[PDB]
């Protein structure tokens, strides 16, 4: 169907050699560039690091990565969750209120250590998951029920538990309560077709945020952005030029559907592209991705010989050579040497000495040949290395050199370079095919233009296509000169040369051997402008500072990789053709792919940059931080499949501070949904007072209250109570300020129990501050342990300054035969811990205030109402039957 | 690594004076405490290499 | 030049005890070694045929 | 026409109008035929397209 896949003339037709695709390719170039260095490391002593070399599978971690792109971080349940816990103490008119999230809070994560900077950025981090997981909910299919014809909603779902506190109430108090549960109304339900229900209670504030926007991100993304995505899929299938499906897609919306999209469909590559000592991956991956399956055709058997008669027939100049067959090795390196051809710039090739094996002197002899017409050499890139290209030389001053039939003259010139001579009748000069880097000559890609600038591409990094041997792709459905007409300069001046040379059957196998070789490389400018535009591609910058880089010497960031192939390889690979009778099948799923990388990792550069936030922002927790330890706490809470990725380059024993600031200080992001609630998780922990991380910790002289007994009821109906808490921190000439530095050198000289003991006579506050600690709040009816009530913020092991503290809320409780002087002590007891926290944890409510918390605007979905993820419908088969403007 | 700089090792010192340690008395032990913190590292160059 | 072409080539330092410059001056000074110089010459680079 | 929504609607609006539709600039088979009944409802009520 494909125009150039169709062939008329017998020619262009032979028995195929062997086949290939990229899966097997991307796995060997692995295998070849870590035997390299493992061969390089064990040939001679290294004294460094110790690490260890194996060989990963990239389609597990492809699969693995489709995978993960179908998790869903989002969860549905009906009802939400218990905000606040009620108390009941002796008094059954005024009752404690806590709020549940603060203890779950406590509960997560683990305590504060100032001698371990990595455990708590994890606690910390950790505290960041949960704040996420307990925050993104969506409700639906609220349950509902009729009161005197009217709508209510059950007392489960709004958020409280009340159903104990009913005993305590008397007829006017249940009477209220269920007057305020017939107040409990859902709005807007008089609708008959109504889709909502939108309700009144309270929520925790963090996790209210999240569902706010949650909702905002609900109504925000719909259709125009689908369109956009998928009119940026039709330009990407406009330039591969695939076939499309039949079938258009219609924007046509039911009534009852709702759908999701947790990725925008546009990229930007900077974001991938930025990651320290990762060009290696991006090629591996470009490889794996983009590279169609194909296979090798050997030329025509005509081409050597033809036949006259029964007996007579002619013979190939390069009889001897032509009945060859390479081995492993030699295979392996006619696939290095066609990778190297099929990426320009960032692969280099080396040349293989070692005395095990033998051949003739005339490998060498052609070599230099092949080489000149094989590779390119010169203009705006580089695909040589200068050693090889001076071998290259050489070997082609001897062939021109060696010469079996009658001498001809040649006369020498000046300097000892090879190829400084002028030779035969016409006085033909060599000299123009030495090899320079900054001009280019004897090579394919000399005098023309090798590379050049179309329309916008739909990828932003890099527009360019590349221009072999002048000659563009568009010949093929459109020839432009003549069979003889094919030709250029680089191949004009070698058969000029081999004919003054004196050498005619060389002459004529070439020229025979031409167009095969010109098809041959249209092809792989097709391969090379179609197939492989990718986000992994490198951009224009690094493709046009590369060449300079290596001529100059200037230390680069991306080393082009440097393979190894044999001599007859280059010969060998000069009698194949690659043809890619199909096109991959995953590139039918490529695009989103890395959308889900993307979005994967700007996460972590979000929490990244917070990390470093606390450095600036503590000192003294931090005395001892080393940027690495935040790197791996993040790297430790993370898909497995990205660091696998980052990984495959074997840099992470590598990662020096300077790469991995210079990543931090960037803001280049590529938004998702997990990633908006991300931004706005650590927005409320710029609040460092949301994850009790206080450090307002006050100490003086205070004692337990001791109220008088006058009645019994009276202290039931009453309920006194107590905390060492501090509801708000005193005035401020009391309290005095206080250093960790300080401490620890008034623990040295010792005088710090004393310097204690003097303010403590004072009488006035003290404050012990600075660094975070954790907030515990456990009741005790009865007497607790010295531990709790007395806690010390320095914890001898010298003296570390800041240690947690359970904080303590004491409740009275009494009998009616308890003597008026029962608790009248002749010792009164003692506590010195007090704690602000600057929020209302802990309060005491009377009964019509148990419902005074409902001021939040909670919205549902009816049961009827389905909700269908959408992001996994994003391929490029899609087409829109109304096209994107 | 602390008071956020990189900081050398006694060991590295080249000199040995770890048997005068539990003699001393509280001045001595912060002094040399303190100037143990004053040792520091440069990251410098070479050739262009770190 | 393969040792020196590896994908850790630019993060690495080099070490060589040996200069390549064998200043042949230091050879020739040596004081009525001619035919000791001819004779290992002969020895070191002399090839055999048919 | 498929897009929007209003497809079907058009052409019943359209064939109440009595007009003339030219489906598509494709040359189409022609086939001739002769019978001495009614033809079958399929070649006659059929629609040019699907």
């Amino acid at each position: 169907q494909r125009p150039e896949r169709i062939k008329t003339t017998p020619y262009l037709e032979g028995d195929v050699l062997s086949s290939d695709s990229g899966p097997l390719l991307s796995v060997f170039a692995l295998q070849e560039i870590m035997q390299k260095v493992r061969q390089v490391q064990a040939d001679y002593m290294t004294a460094t690091r110790e690490v260890d070399f194996t060989v990963p599978d990239v389609q597990k971690i492809l699969d693995d990565i489709k995978a993960l792109a179908a998790e869903q971080v989002y969860k549905i349940v009906k009802v939400p969750s218990i905000s606040f816990r009620h108390i009941v103490m002796q008094s059954r008119d005024r009752v404690l209120r806590v709020d549940t999230y603060y203890e779950e809070m406590s509960q997560v994560g683990d305590v504060i250590t100032e001698d371990e900077p990595e455990k708590f950025y994890s606690t910390i981090i950790k505290k960041v998951r949960f704040i996420r997981g307990k925050g993104s909910f969506i409700l639906h299919d609220i349950p509902t029920r009729d009161h005197r014809g009217m709508e209510v909603a059950e007392p489960e779902v709004l958020g409280v538990e009340f159903k104990n506190v009913l005993p305590v109430l008397t007829a006017e108090h249940r009477a209220m309560i269920q007057n305020a549960l017939d107040g409990s109304i859902i709005e807007n339900g008089n609708v008959a077709t109504r889709d909502v229900d939108v309700f009144i209670g309270a929520c925790s504030e963090p996790v209210y945020r999240i569902y706010n926007r949650l909702q905002g991100y609900i109504e925000a993304v719909q259709l125009q952005e689908l369109r956009n995505s998928i009119g940026w899929l039709e330009r990407l299938g406009h330039r591969k030029r695939i076939t499309y499906s039949q079938e258009v897609l219609t924007d046509f919306r039911r009534q009852d559907t709702i759908w999701v999209l947790a990725l925008q469909l546009p990229v930007n590559p900077q974001v991938v592209w930025d990651v320290p000592r990762s060009s290696i991956a991006n090629l591996i991956m470009n490889i794996a991705t983009c590279l169609p399956t194909g296979e090798y055709i050997a030329p025509n058997p005509r081409i050597s010989s033809i036949t006259l008669t029964q007996r007579i027939t002619t013979t190939g100049p390069f009889a001897i050579l032509t009945g060859s067959t390479p081995t492993a090795q030699q295979l392996n390196d006619v696939r290095k040497i066609y990778l190297a051809l099929m990426f320009p710039g960032q692969i280099i090739l080396d040349l293989k000495i070692d005395p095990g094996e033998r051949m003739d002197p005339a490998v060498r002899m052609v070599a230099g040949v092949v080489g000149h017409l094989l590779f390119t050499a010169g203009g705006r890139f580089t695909n040589l290395t200068q050693n090889m290209a001076r071998q290259l030389d050489i070997a082609l001053n001897d062939y021109l050199l060696y010469m079996y039939n009658t001498r001809v003259q040649v006369n020498y010139g000046p300097t000892g370079e090879p190829l400084d001579f002028q030779i035969g009748r016409n006085q033909y000069d060599c000299n123009v095919f030495r090899a320079d880097f900054a001009t280019g000559t004897g090579y394919n890609g000399w005098a023309t233009i090798d590379v050049e600038y179309r329309e916008p591409a739909p990828y932003v990094h890099a527009q360019r296509y590349i221009r072999y041997c002048g000659i563009d792709s568009r010949e093929l459905i459109n020839p432009t000169t003549y069979g003889i007409g094919m030709t250029y300069h680089c191949y004009n001046e070698m058969l000029r040369m081999l004919v003054a040379a004196g050498k005619d059957s060389e002459a004529a196998y070439f020229r025979s051997m031409l167009p095969f070789h010109m098809v041959r490389f249209a092809r792989i400018n097709q391969i090379i402008n179609e197939d492989l535009h990718s986000v992994f591609s490198l951009p224009d910058d690094m493709f046009n500072a590369l060449l300079p880089d290596l001529i100059a010497g200037a230390h680069q960031n991306a080393d082009p990789v440097v393979l190894d192939v044999s001599w007859i390889s280059l010969w060998f690979a000069f009698n194949r053709s690659f043809e890619p009778t199909h096109r991959n099948e995953m590139l039918e799923v490529a695009p989103l792919i890395e959308s889900v990388y993307a979005s994967e990792l700007s996460v972590m550069k979000v929490d990244m940059r917070h990390l470093s936030l606390m450095q600036r922002r503590f000192p003294d927790v931090l005395i001892q931080a080393r940027p690495s330890h935040f790197w791996k706490a993040v790297l430790n809470d993370s898909p497995e499949a990205v660091k696998a990725v980052m990984n495959l380059s074997h840099s992470h024993n590598f990662i020096n501070i300077r790469d991995m600031m210079r990543w931090v200080m960037l803001p280049s992001l590529q938004p998702s949904l997990k990633l908006a609630l991300e931004e706005e998780a650590w927005a409320a922990a710029n609040d460092f007072e949301d994850l009790m991380l206080t450090d307002q910790v006050y100490m003086h002289r205070d004692m337990l209250p001791e109220p008088r007994l006058d009645d019994i009821e009276r202290f039931r109906q009453e309920g006194f109570y107590y905390t060492n808490m501090l509801e708000a921190p005193p005035e401020i000439d009391r309290v005095v300020q206080y250093t960790y530095e300080i401490a620890r050198l008034q623990a040295n000289m010792g005088q710090f129990r004393a310097a204690l003991r003097r303010i403590m006579d004072d009488d006035d506050w003290v404050r012990f501050g600075g660094v975070l600690r954790t907030v515990r709040v456990k009741f005790y009816d009865a007497r607790p342990p010295d531990d709790v009530l007395q806690g010390l913020p320095f914890s001898y092991d010298t003296i570390k300054y800041a240690t947690e503290t359970t904080i303590f809320y004491l409740i009275y409780n009494v009998e009616f035969s308890n003597t008026p002087d029962s608790l009248v002590l002749i010792n009164p007891t003692y506590t010195m811990t007090k704690v602000f926290i600057n929020k209302r944890i802990v309060e005491r409510v009377r009964v019509g205030q148990i419902l005074a918390v409902l001021n939040r605007r909670f919205v549902a979905y009816k049961g009827k109402m389905r909700i269908m993820d959408i992001t996994q419908s994003l391929k490029m088969g899609t087409k829109l039957a109304a096209p994107t403007v």
